[PDB]
């Protein structure tokens, strides 16, 4: 019933090199619209594939409408149709506005659930195979009206059963942020046909999202403007060689704020943070167990 041709595109909100996304009107209804790029066709196909096909759908995944094409202008855009957050990305709502302990908490746990939820396979007749999300950052996540957020862009998702033990990379010349890159990744020593090695990648990752949002949460009056990951040690839109000077080469991680150290929630925050960072891959916690641990921390 929603297509493309009957959706009014009302505001630009993002603009990348995947293309552009806009505030739609469909039916009086808000909906976000994620207007491919060319170069970015690939991730398209892999995010209809999911939505469509494994059926994607989880309170802490953004939700999908419908996948359109539409010709316009003699060309043909591919058209992502999802639920529209009025809070915005966690990236820009971490800007506008800092946090006491239950709403940060809140969020790191909400984005616990919604990565567990992706790593688990759910077994049986039209089950679920578990995913890897490959590109999480704070861009890639939105913040709901009940104070939760939500996991988006699976344009890189890889998939893996237990039973056939197939493992599904797809086919996708995108790579992901590089400022988000774990150091396997920068190193290549990553283990590319196996598929824990693309969790690790999503664990490493969250660690950087969970401190960003760390920061923000106010203690004692004190609190950290909003800071990317590894702002102080590489310049924006980082290189591949910037990362790794930085990652691998100097073994840096986010540093942790001492105000932090007299605040019981921030204290416990930084180590599991810490513990999503380890150079050896393996030696991270797993989603389920971050999700675990948030649950008790209050
Ligand atoms: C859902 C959304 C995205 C968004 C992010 C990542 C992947 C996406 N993929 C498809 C559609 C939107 C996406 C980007 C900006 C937004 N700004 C206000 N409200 C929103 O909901 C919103």
């Amino acid at each position: 019933r929603t297509v493309a041709r009957d959706i009014t595109l009302l505001e630009c909100v993002g603009k990348g090199r995947y293309g552009e996304v806009w505030r739609g009107s469909w039916q009086g209804e808000n909906v976000a619209v994620k207007i491919f790029s060319s170069r970015d066709e690939k991730s398209w196909f892999r995010e209809t594939e999911l939505y469509n096909t494994v059926m994607l759908r989880h309170e802490n995944i953004l939700g999908f409408i419908a996948s359109d094409m539409t010709s316009r202008h003699s060309s043909t855009q591919l058209w992502l149709i999802t639920h529209y957050h009025e809070m915005g990305s966690l990236y820009d709502y971490l800007q506008l506005t800092t946090l006491d302990t239950v709403s940060c908490l809140r969020i790191v746990l909400s984005i616990a659930s919604g990565l567990a939820h992706l790593h688990i396979e759910i077994f049986g007749t039209q089950g679920k195979p578990a995913i890897a999300h490959r590109d999480l950052k704070s861009k890639n996540i939105l913040v709901k009206k009940n104070g939760q957020c939500c996991i988006a862009d699976l344009g890189l998702a890889v998939m893996h059963s237990q039973s056939t033990n197939q493992l599904d990379v797809g086919n996708n010349p995108r790579v992901g942020t590089k400022r988000y890159m774990a150091p396997e990744v920068l190193d290549e020593t990553i283990q590319v046909d196996c598929f824990d090695s693309y969790k690790r990648v999503d664990i490493w990752a969250f660690g950087l999202v969970l401190w960003e949002v760390a920061r923000r949460m106010v203690s004692n009056g004190i609190v950290e403007d909003y800071k990317p990951p590894f702002y102080d040690v590489v310049p924006n839109d980082p290189s591949f060689e910037d990362m790794r000077k930085v990652v691998c080469v100097d073994q840096q991680r986010p540093n942790i704020p001492n105000r932090w150290f007299s605040d019981p929630t921030l204290t416990s925050l930084a180590k599991l943070m810490k513990e999503c960072w380890y150079q050896n891959p393996s030696a991270r916690l797993t989603a389920l167990r971050i999700k675990k641990t948030l649950t008790k921390i209050d």
